[PDB]
C-alpha cells in the first residue's frame, strides 16, 4: 500500500492521473519523482522548468555542480539527484527531443531507467515540449517499465484522450 490517490489503473504496474506533478509531488513526497531532463540539466521549461521553480532554483544549483563534475548525460540516460522539498530523490531522465531530431527509438532506453526504482511518480517521457506523441510515450512506458509507475498528466484534455485510446 502506498499514498498515491485517485489514479486509474492501466496495467499490473502502470497507473495514470490528471494532475500537476509539482502539486502531486508536494502532497505525496514520493521516494522518486522523475524529471523530464535534457542532457545539460538546464531546467528551463516544461516539466523541468516547473519542478525546478518549486525548489526555489535549488534543483538547478545542484544540477550545475553535477554537470561541472560529470559532463552531460546521454539521451536515453539518467542520473539520481536530490528531490529537494518535492521527493526524497529526483531521477532526471533524458527522453529524446523530437524538436532536436533525436531518435524516437531512444524513448525505450529512457524508460528503462525507471526499472531501477521500485515506485516512481513520473511524467510521460518526451511529451509536451519534447515533441513526441504522448499516446506513443504511454505505450512505450507500459511496454518497458516493470516497476510501479504513477503517471501525472497535466492536460485534462490529453489525459482523457490517453485513457480513452488505451489498448
Ligand atoms: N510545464 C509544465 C508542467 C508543470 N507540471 C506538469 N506536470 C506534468 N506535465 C507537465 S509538461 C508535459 C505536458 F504538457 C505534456 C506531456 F505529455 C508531458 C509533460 F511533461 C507539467
Amino acid at each position: 500500500v502506498n499514498s498515491f490517490s485517485g489514479y486509474l489503473k492501466l496495467t499490473d504496474n502502470v497507473y495514470i492521473k490528471n494532475a500537476d506533478i509539482v502539486e502531486e509531488a508536494k502532497k505525496v513526497k514520493p521516494t522518486v519523482v522523475v524529471n523530464a531532463a535534457n542532457v545539460y540539466l538546464k531546467h528551463g521549461g516544461g516539466v523541468a522548468g516547473a519542478l525546478n521553480k518549486a525548489t526555489n532554483n535549488a534543483m538547478q544549483v545542484e544540477s550545475d555542480d553535477y554537470i561541472a563534475t560529470n559532463g552531460p548525460l546521454k539521451v536515453g540516460g539518467s542520473c539520481v539527484l536530490s528531490g529537494h522539498n518535492l521527493a526524497k530523490h529526483c531521477l532526471h531522465v533524458v527522453g529524446p527531443n523530437v524538436n532536436k531530431g533525436e531518435d524516437i527509438q531512444l524513448l525505450k532506453s529512457a524508460y528503462e531507467n525507471f526499472n531501477q526504482h521500485e515506485v516512481l511518480l513520473a511524467p510521460l517521457l518526451s511529451a509536451g515540449i519534447f515533441g513526441a506523441d504522448p499516446i506513443h510515450s504511454l505505450r512505450v512506458c507500459v511496454d518497458t517499465v516493470r516497476t510501479n509507475v504513477y503517471l501525472a498528466v497535466f492536460d485534462k484534455n490529453l489525459y482523457d484522450k490517453l485513457v480513452s485510446s488505451f489498448l
